[PDB]
Protein backbone atom coordinates (compact mmCIF):
# COMPACT_ATOMS: atom_id res chain seq x y z
CA UNK A 1 0.00 0.00 0.00
CA UNK A 2 3.31 2.35 0.95
CA UNK A 3 3.42 2.46 -2.78
CA UNK A 4 -0.08 3.73 -3.53
CA UNK A 5 1.30 6.30 -0.60
CA UNK A 6 4.45 7.62 -1.89
CA UNK A 7 2.91 7.97 -5.21
CA UNK A 8 0.31 10.80 -3.63
CA UNK A 9 3.43 12.53 -2.32
CA UNK A 10 5.39 12.15 -5.35
CA UNK A 11 2.27 13.94 -7.27
CA UNK A 12 1.80 16.74 -4.23
CA UNK A 13 5.59 17.73 -5.08
CA UNK A 14 5.32 18.13 -8.97
CA UNK A 15 2.58 21.13 -8.31
CA UNK A 16 5.27 22.51 -5.08
CA UNK A 17 8.66 23.35 -6.74
CA UNK A 18 7.28 24.27 -9.92
CA UNK A 19 7.77 27.66 -11.52
CA UNK A 20 4.97 30.23 -10.41
CA UNK A 21 5.39 33.76 -10.77
CA UNK A 22 2.27 33.92 -8.09
CA UNK A 23 4.85 33.76 -4.96
CA UNK A 24 6.03 37.20 -6.26
CA UNK A 25 2.56 38.42 -7.07
CA UNK A 26 1.64 37.68 -3.39
CA UNK A 27 4.86 39.42 -2.30
CA UNK A 28 4.55 42.71 -4.36
CA UNK A 29 0.88 42.81 -2.98
CA UNK A 30 1.58 42.15 0.27
CA UNK A 31 4.54 44.77 0.68
CA UNK A 32 2.46 47.06 -0.82
CA UNK A 33 -0.30 46.50 1.85
CA UNK A 34 2.38 46.50 4.96
CA UNK A 35 3.79 50.06 3.74
CA UNK A 36 0.46 52.08 3.79
CA UNK A 37 -0.25 50.31 7.46
CA UNK A 38 2.87 52.32 8.78
CA UNK A 39 1.17 55.39 8.29
CA UNK A 40 -0.97 55.02 10.74
CA UNK A 41 -0.25 55.73 14.17
CA UNK A 42 -1.66 52.71 15.58
CA UNK A 43 -0.50 49.82 13.29
CA UNK A 44 3.05 51.86 12.88
CA UNK A 45 4.75 48.50 14.65
CA UNK A 46 3.01 46.00 11.69
CA UNK A 47 4.93 43.10 10.08
CA UNK A 48 4.95 39.53 8.82
CA UNK A 49 5.36 37.19 11.17
CA UNK A 50 8.41 34.97 9.48
CA UNK A 51 9.62 37.64 7.29
CA UNK A 52 11.50 36.32 4.11
CA UNK A 53 8.10 33.93 3.32
CA UNK A 54 5.12 34.55 2.57
CA UNK A 55 4.38 31.92 0.86
CA UNK A 56 2.88 30.00 3.56
CA UNK A 57 -0.39 27.37 2.54
CA UNK A 58 -3.19 25.90 5.26
CA UNK A 59 -4.04 23.87 1.69
CA UNK A 60 -1.52 21.20 0.58
CA UNK A 61 -4.40 20.89 -2.41
CA UNK A 62 -4.57 24.26 -3.55
CA UNK A 63 -1.71 25.92 -3.88
CA UNK A 64 -2.75 29.17 -5.79
CA UNK A 65 -4.62 29.68 -2.30
CA UNK A 66 -1.67 31.59 0.54
CA UNK A 67 -2.18 32.66 4.24
CA UNK A 68 -0.39 35.13 5.79
CA UNK A 69 0.04 37.22 9.34
CA UNK A 70 0.24 40.60 10.40
CA UNK A 71 1.70 41.59 13.53
CA UNK A 72 2.16 44.24 16.09
CA UNK A 73 3.73 44.14 19.24
CA UNK A 74 1.40 45.53 21.96
CA UNK A 75 3.16 46.60 25.07
CA UNK A 76 1.92 47.32 29.15
CA UNK A 77 -1.06 44.27 27.99
CA UNK A 78 -3.12 43.07 30.48
CA UNK A 79 -5.42 40.02 29.89
CA UNK A 80 -8.71 38.40 31.67
CA UNK A 81 -9.85 34.83 31.21
CA UNK A 82 -13.38 35.06 29.66
CA UNK A 83 -15.91 32.52 31.03
CA UNK A 84 -13.19 29.89 32.53
CA UNK A 85 -12.98 29.29 28.44
CA UNK A 86 -8.92 28.57 28.82
CA UNK A 87 -8.47 30.21 25.47
CA UNK A 88 -10.47 33.21 24.94
CA UNK A 89 -9.46 36.53 26.74
CA UNK A 90 -10.61 40.73 26.55
CA UNK A 91 -7.11 42.88 26.33
CA UNK A 92 -6.76 45.50 28.68
CA UNK A 93 -3.62 47.59 28.77
CA UNK A 94 -1.77 49.74 31.79
CA UNK A 95 -2.76 57.33 25.90
CA UNK A 96 -1.67 54.25 23.73
CA UNK A 97 -1.64 54.01 20.04
CA UNK A 98 -4.77 51.86 20.06
CA UNK A 99 -6.32 54.38 22.62
CA UNK A 100 -9.02 54.80 19.50
CA UNK A 101 -10.19 51.47 19.47
CA UNK A 102 -10.87 51.27 23.45
CA UNK A 103 -14.81 50.72 24.84
CA UNK A 104 -14.66 50.65 28.29
CA UNK A 105 -11.34 48.81 29.77
CA UNK A 106 -11.87 46.56 27.06
CA UNK A 107 -9.77 47.10 23.66
CA UNK A 108 -12.26 46.40 21.06
CA UNK A 109 -11.39 43.34 18.23
CA UNK A 110 -14.10 44.54 16.15
CA UNK A 111 -13.20 48.86 15.61
CA UNK A 112 -9.35 47.19 14.96
CA UNK A 113 -10.62 45.40 12.40
CA UNK A 114 -12.83 47.25 10.79
CA UNK A 115 -9.54 50.32 10.41
CA UNK A 116 -7.49 47.57 9.62
CA UNK A 117 -10.13 46.56 6.85
CA UNK A 118 -10.74 49.86 5.56
CA UNK A 119 -7.34 50.89 4.48
CA UNK A 120 -6.79 47.31 3.14
CA UNK A 121 -9.80 48.09 0.58
CA UNK A 122 -8.50 51.62 -0.29
CA UNK A 123 -4.45 50.07 -0.62
CA UNK A 124 -6.42 48.02 -3.67
CA UNK A 125 -7.52 50.51 -5.55
CA UNK A 126 -4.57 52.14 -5.59
CA UNK A 127 -3.07 49.14 -7.33
CA UNK A 128 -4.25 49.57 -11.48
CA UNK A 129 -1.49 47.37 -12.07
CA UNK A 130 -3.33 43.70 -11.33
CA UNK A 131 -6.92 43.43 -10.26
CA UNK A 132 -7.22 42.90 -6.74
CA UNK A 133 -10.44 42.35 -5.07
CA UNK A 134 -11.40 42.45 -1.56
CA UNK A 135 -13.75 39.89 -0.28
CA UNK A 136 -15.44 40.22 3.04
CA UNK A 137 -16.86 37.24 5.34
CA UNK A 138 -17.39 36.98 9.21
CA UNK A 139 -15.33 34.99 11.41
CA UNK A 140 -12.82 37.12 13.26
CA UNK A 141 -9.82 35.47 11.17
CA UNK A 142 -8.84 35.44 8.89
CA UNK A 143 -9.70 38.65 8.67
CA UNK A 144 -9.60 39.56 4.74
CA UNK A 145 -8.98 37.98 2.01
CA UNK A 146 -7.98 39.34 -1.50
CA UNK A 147 -7.97 37.82 -4.95
CA UNK A 148 -5.23 38.57 -7.50
CA UNK A 149 -5.73 38.59 -11.26
CA UNK A 150 -8.01 35.01 -11.25
CA UNK A 151 -7.94 32.26 -8.91
CA UNK A 152 -4.99 33.13 -6.86
CA UNK A 153 -6.07 34.07 -3.05
CA UNK A 154 -4.17 35.68 0.18
CA UNK A 155 -5.87 35.12 3.71
CA UNK A 156 -4.71 37.75 5.78
CA UNK A 157 -4.63 37.46 9.54
CA UNK A 158 -4.30 40.58 12.33
CA UNK A 159 -2.16 39.31 15.61
CA UNK A 160 -1.34 41.08 18.56
CA UNK A 161 2.14 40.30 19.98
CA UNK A 162 3.30 40.06 23.89
CA UNK A 163 6.60 39.76 24.83
CA UNK A 164 5.87 38.22 27.84
CA UNK A 165 5.51 35.00 30.02
CA UNK A 166 2.57 32.80 28.20
CA UNK A 167 -0.96 32.56 30.21
CA UNK A 168 -1.54 30.15 32.90
CA UNK A 169 -3.43 27.93 31.17
CA UNK A 170 -0.24 26.63 28.87
CA UNK A 171 1.52 25.51 32.19
CA UNK A 172 1.07 22.21 31.12
CA UNK A 173 1.18 22.18 27.62
CA UNK A 174 3.45 21.61 24.43
CA UNK A 175 4.03 18.08 26.20
CA UNK A 176 7.51 18.23 23.82
CA UNK A 177 9.95 17.08 27.35
CA UNK A 178 10.42 13.25 26.03
CA UNK A 179 10.93 14.17 22.24
CA UNK A 180 12.38 17.42 21.25
CA UNK A 181 13.37 17.76 25.13
CA UNK A 182 13.04 19.96 28.10
CA UNK A 183 15.87 22.41 27.04
CA UNK A 184 13.94 23.17 23.84
CA UNK A 185 10.59 23.47 26.08
CA UNK A 186 11.92 26.36 27.89
CA UNK A 187 13.30 28.15 25.15
CA UNK A 188 10.03 28.75 22.54
CA UNK A 189 8.42 28.90 26.17
CA UNK A 190 10.59 31.91 26.35
CA UNK A 191 8.95 33.46 22.61
CA UNK A 192 6.08 35.71 22.56
CA UNK A 193 2.66 34.74 22.20
CA UNK A 194 0.30 35.93 19.36
CA UNK A 195 -3.20 36.86 20.05
CA UNK A 196 -6.42 36.80 16.76
CA UNK A 197 -9.43 38.41 17.07
CA UNK A 198 -12.16 35.65 17.37
CA UNK A 199 -15.49 35.09 18.83
CA UNK A 200 -16.67 33.22 21.12
CA UNK A 201 -20.91 32.09 21.48
CA UNK A 202 -21.36 39.98 21.00
CA UNK A 203 -18.28 39.61 23.09
CA UNK A 204 -15.05 41.65 21.62
CA UNK A 205 -12.51 38.24 22.71
CA UNK A 206 -8.92 37.09 21.28
CA UNK A 207 -7.56 33.62 21.20
CA UNK A 208 -4.29 32.36 21.98
CA UNK A 209 -2.06 31.84 18.80
CA UNK A 210 1.11 29.39 18.46
CA UNK A 211 1.38 29.37 14.45
CA UNK A 212 4.98 30.22 14.68
CA UNK A 213 5.79 27.55 17.93
CA UNK A 214 4.11 25.15 15.21
CA UNK A 215 6.37 25.76 12.16
CA UNK A 216 9.18 25.58 14.90
CA UNK A 217 8.68 22.19 15.53
CA UNK A 218 7.88 21.03 11.88
CA UNK A 219 10.96 21.98 10.85
CA UNK A 220 13.02 20.34 13.73
CA UNK A 221 10.87 17.35 14.43
CA UNK A 222 13.62 15.00 15.08
CA UNK A 223 15.07 13.49 19.16
CA UNK A 224 18.38 13.34 16.84
CA UNK A 225 19.55 16.98 15.77
CA UNK A 226 20.41 15.32 12.17
CA UNK A 227 17.20 13.62 11.89
CA UNK A 228 16.57 14.08 7.56
CA UNK A 229 20.07 14.96 7.44
CA UNK A 230 21.19 11.79 5.94
CA UNK A 231 20.52 8.06 5.04
CA UNK A 232 21.28 6.33 7.99
CA UNK A 233 18.19 9.05 9.71
CA UNK A 234 15.35 9.15 7.61
CA UNK A 235 11.64 9.68 9.07
CA UNK A 236 8.33 9.76 7.76
CA UNK A 237 7.00 12.21 10.30
CA UNK A 238 6.46 15.21 7.90
CA UNK A 239 4.98 13.26 4.91
CA UNK A 240 2.64 11.06 7.74
CA UNK A 241 1.75 15.11 8.24
CA UNK A 242 1.41 16.00 4.72
CA UNK A 243 -1.04 12.76 3.60
CA UNK A 244 -3.26 13.53 6.92
CA UNK A 245 -4.28 16.97 5.60
CA UNK A 246 -4.50 15.84 2.44
CA UNK A 247 -7.14 12.99 3.40
CA UNK A 248 -9.14 15.36 5.03
CA UNK A 249 -9.10 18.13 2.58
CA UNK A 250 -10.25 15.79 -0.31
CA UNK A 251 -13.40 14.45 2.22
CA UNK A 252 -13.84 17.86 2.22
CA UNK A 253 -14.13 18.55 -1.05
CA UNK A 254 -16.34 15.63 -1.65
CA UNK A 255 -18.50 16.56 0.87
CA UNK A 256 -18.36 20.10 0.16
CA UNK A 257 -22.28 19.86 -0.28
CA UNK A 258 -23.25 18.82 2.71
CA UNK A 259 -22.28 20.55 6.04
CA UNK A 260 -21.19 17.72 8.14
CA UNK A 261 -17.20 18.57 7.85
CA UNK A 262 -17.05 22.28 7.49
CA UNK A 263 -16.16 22.30 11.39
CA UNK A 264 -12.91 20.47 10.45
CA UNK A 265 -9.71 21.96 9.58
CA UNK A 266 -5.80 21.42 9.21
CA UNK A 267 -5.68 22.38 13.08
CA UNK A 268 -8.01 19.67 14.50
CA UNK A 269 -5.13 17.04 12.30
CA UNK A 270 -1.83 18.86 13.40
CA UNK A 271 -2.86 18.72 16.93
CA UNK A 272 -3.67 15.21 16.90
CA UNK A 273 -0.33 14.38 15.00
CA UNK A 274 1.90 16.46 17.69
CA UNK A 275 0.12 13.98 20.14
CA UNK A 276 1.11 10.92 18.11
CA UNK A 277 4.76 12.49 17.68
CA UNK A 278 4.50 12.91 21.65
CA UNK A 279 3.42 8.97 22.67
CA UNK A 280 5.99 8.00 19.87
CA UNK A 281 9.24 10.09 20.61
CA UNK A 282 12.17 8.12 19.38
CA UNK A 283 13.06 8.45 15.64
CA UNK A 284 13.32 4.42 15.14
CA UNK A 285 9.31 5.03 15.57
CA UNK A 286 9.24 6.92 12.36
CA UNK A 287 11.68 4.76 9.74
CA UNK A 288 10.65 5.64 5.74
CA UNK A 289 10.41 2.02 5.49
CA UNK A 290 7.07 2.03 7.84
CA UNK A 291 5.26 4.80 6.25
CA UNK A 292 2.48 2.51 5.81
CA UNK A 293 2.52 1.35 9.40
CA UNK A 294 2.96 5.11 10.80
CA UNK A 295 0.64 6.86 8.76
CA UNK A 296 -2.47 3.62 9.61
CA UNK A 297 -1.39 4.79 12.94
CA UNK A 298 -1.97 8.60 12.36
CA UNK A 299 -5.37 7.73 11.10
CA UNK A 300 -6.24 5.47 14.10
CA UNK A 301 -5.27 8.12 16.65
CA UNK A 302 -7.20 10.64 15.39
CA UNK A 303 -10.23 8.01 14.59
CA UNK A 304 -10.22 7.18 18.32
CA UNK A 305 -10.53 11.04 18.77
CA UNK A 306 -13.48 11.24 16.90
CA UNK A 307 -15.18 8.46 18.92
CA UNK A 308 -14.13 9.20 22.42
CA UNK A 309 -15.22 13.11 21.68
CA UNK A 310 -11.84 14.26 22.90
CA UNK A 311 -8.98 15.60 21.32
CA UNK A 312 -6.99 17.92 23.73
CA UNK A 313 -5.28 21.27 22.39
CA UNK A 314 -1.50 20.65 22.39
CA UNK A 315 -0.79 24.08 24.06
CA UNK A 316 -4.32 24.72 26.33
CA UNK A 317 -4.71 21.10 27.94
CA UNK A 318 -8.07 21.60 29.55
CA UNK A 319 -9.10 22.81 26.15
CA UNK A 320 -11.08 20.00 24.12
CA UNK A 321 -11.41 21.11 20.07
CA UNK A 322 -13.98 17.77 19.68
CA UNK A 323 -16.29 18.63 22.77
CA UNK A 324 -19.90 18.37 22.05
CA UNK A 325 -20.06 21.63 22.50
CA UNK A 326 -18.62 22.85 19.67
CA UNK A 327 -18.54 20.03 17.13
CA UNK A 328 -21.93 17.29 17.51
CA UNK A 329 -22.25 13.71 17.34
CA UNK A 330 -23.63 13.45 14.29
CA UNK A 331 -20.34 14.85 12.50
CA UNK A 332 -17.71 13.03 13.98
CA UNK A 333 -19.68 9.75 13.16
CA UNK A 334 -19.98 10.98 9.84
CA UNK A 335 -16.09 11.52 9.08
CA UNK A 336 -15.56 8.34 11.32
CA UNK A 337 -17.29 6.32 8.47
CA UNK A 338 -15.75 8.26 5.57
CA UNK A 339 -12.41 7.98 6.85
CA UNK A 340 -12.86 3.93 7.72
CA UNK A 341 -14.39 3.34 4.02
CA UNK A 342 -10.90 5.14 2.94
CA UNK A 343 -8.39 2.83 5.08
CA UNK A 344 -10.28 -0.26 4.24
CA UNK A 345 -10.01 0.55 0.50
CA UNK A 346 -6.57 2.18 0.49
CA UNK A 347 -7.45 5.57 -0.21
CA UNK A 348 -9.80 6.15 -3.38
CA UNK A 349 -10.05 10.18 -2.73
CA UNK A 350 -6.20 9.95 -3.18
CA UNK A 351 -6.99 9.01 -6.78
O1 LIG B 1 -9.40 30.01 12.90
C1 LIG B 1 -10.17 28.86 12.86
O2 LIG B 1 -11.40 28.96 13.00
C2 LIG B 1 -9.33 27.59 12.69
C3 LIG B 1 -8.49 27.44 13.93
C4 LIG B 1 -7.16 27.74 14.05
S1 LIG B 1 -6.62 27.51 15.65
C5 LIG B 1 -8.28 27.02 16.11
N1 LIG B 1 -8.75 26.64 17.36
C6 LIG B 1 -8.26 26.97 18.66
C7 LIG B 1 -9.14 26.93 19.77
C8 LIG B 1 -8.64 27.19 21.07
C9 LIG B 1 -7.27 27.48 21.29
C10 LIG B 1 -6.38 27.52 20.21
C11 LIG B 1 -4.91 27.82 20.51
N2 LIG B 1 -4.10 27.61 19.29
C12 LIG B 1 -3.70 26.34 18.83
O3 LIG B 1 -3.97 25.27 19.45
C13 LIG B 1 -2.91 26.22 17.59
C14 LIG B 1 -2.51 24.96 17.14
C15 LIG B 1 -1.73 24.84 16.00
BR1 LIG B 1 -1.20 23.04 15.49
C16 LIG B 1 -1.33 25.95 15.22
C17 LIG B 1 -1.73 27.22 15.64
C18 LIG B 1 -2.52 27.37 16.83
O4 LIG B 1 -2.76 28.62 17.17
C19 LIG B 1 -6.87 27.27 18.88
N3 LIG B 1 -9.15 27.02 15.11
ZN1 LIG C 1 13.04 13.36 10.32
Amino acid sequence: GASKLRAVLEKLKLSRDDISTAAGMVKGVVDHLLLRLKCDSAFRGVGLLNTGSYYEHVKISAPNEFDVMFKLEVPRIQLEEYSNTRAYYFVKFKENPLSQFLEGEILSASKMLSKFRKIIKEEINDIKDTDVIMKRKRGGSPAVTLLISEKISVDITLALESKSSWPASTQEGLRIQNWLSAKVRKQLRLKPFYLVPKHAKQEETWRLSFSHIEKEILNNHGKSKTCCENKEEKCCRKDCLKLMKYLLEQLKERFKDKKHLDKFSSYHVKTAFFHVCTQNPQDSQWDRKDLGLCFDNCVTYFLQCLRTEKLENYFIPEFNLFSSNLIDKRSKEFLTKQIEYERNNEFPVFD
